[PDB]
């Protein structure tokens, strides 16, 4: 199943988003998306999107249809059929990204936190869990 | 056990996430998270965490010069003796979160300015796998 959930008020420096699941032994790419709006093709403030079939972890957003310039982690610490633990974390800044007890990735803004309304997750991926503290 | 005390690699600023896993001992009394301002012993703290099994509480305060402030008690304990636990406390910009496990547990409003955090101390009857600031 996909999540999809609905961030009404906005995220502030301090939001943190954690997600566990799985990632199924033929996976190919999932993603997580904070979205500014209900559309899909919404701009994008954050497109977090690791590709197992081609071995990156893909960083970039979306303003009015277009992407911006990706930005690309070291190494990919995911792997199939094998479960994980992801935290994105809101800064004044950026977003960091912890993967398995260690940070990955640090992603300066493109958007303001503020316009952020939706957080989804979606692609070949099983989740146990996700939320937003 | 072993005690946890480390220096701040870029202070406490909102999006500071320090993430505590490990066990409540069989025969634990209590234990503490420390964010203190200060090296030495009685020093300021913007966050005193203080599981109590002995006395069935949480509680959550600030000192300065001694003096501690206005004393705050979460919901119950989600502590077990012989049991493990995980416990997120993320920075805002206006206060600290505490999560235990899977849900948010208590939110304390910043008393002492965020810029005189340099320190992280976890010890008492707590017996720690793993001490992460993120
Ligand atoms: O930037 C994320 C989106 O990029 C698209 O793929 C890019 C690809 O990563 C890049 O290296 C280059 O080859 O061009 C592609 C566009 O054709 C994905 O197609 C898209 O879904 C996002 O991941
Ligand atoms: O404010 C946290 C500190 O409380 C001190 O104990 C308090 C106690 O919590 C309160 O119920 C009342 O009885 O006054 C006590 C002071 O004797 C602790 O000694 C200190 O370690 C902190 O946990």
């Amino acid at each position: 199943v996909p999540h999809k959930s609905s961030l009404p008020e906005g995220i502030r420096p301090g939001t943190v988003l954690r997600i566990r699941g799985l990632v199924p032994p033929n996976a190919s790419r999932f993603h997580v998306n904070l979205l500014c709006g209900e559309e899909q093709g919404s701009d994008a403030a954050l497109h977090f999107n690791p590709r197992l079939d081609t071995s990156e972890v893909v960083f970039n957003s979306k303003e009015q249809g277009s992407w911006g310039r990706e930005e690309r982690g070291p190494g990919v610490p995911f792997q199939r059929g094998q479960p994980f633990e992801v935290l994105i974390i809101a800064s004044d800044d950026g977003f960091k990204a912890v993967v398995g007890a260690a940070q990955y990735h640090h992603f300066r803004h493109r958007l303001p936190l503020a316009r952020v309304r939706l957080v989804e997750v979606g692609g070949d991926v099983q989740l146990d869990s996700v939320r937003i503290f």
